[PDB]
């Protein structure tokens, strides 16, 4: 369903490390997240680039979010799950 706020900016949600409430999972600056029809989740960077957030969105033809991945300390990539789950809770 729509985002549980008034005037929901057309169900699009601008998102940052502070707003998500979890460690920022990509190397790019703050952007927008969106649900699209048939349980797809998308992320759009601040330069306008639309990427896939879940595997379905990547099967759909939205691009990998892989080149802009963030490592943790002593290396190793971070998960997009807390950010994904929160994005599909929003459009619950």
């Amino acid at each position: 369903s729509p985002v549980p706020l008034p005037s929901p900016t057309s169900n699009k949600q601008d998102i940052s490390e502070a707003n998500l409430a979890y460690l920022w999972p990509l190397t790019v600056d703050h952007g927008t997240i969106e649900c699209l029809p048939s349980d797809n989740a998308v992320f759009v960077a601040p330069d306008g680039t639309t990427y896939a957030l879940n595997d379905r969105a990547e099967k759909a033809g939205h691009p990998p979010i892989t080149p802009i991945r963030a490592k943790g300390s002593g290396g190793g990539y971070i998960s997009l799950g807390a950010l994904l789950s929160t994005t599909l809770n929003l459009c619950g």
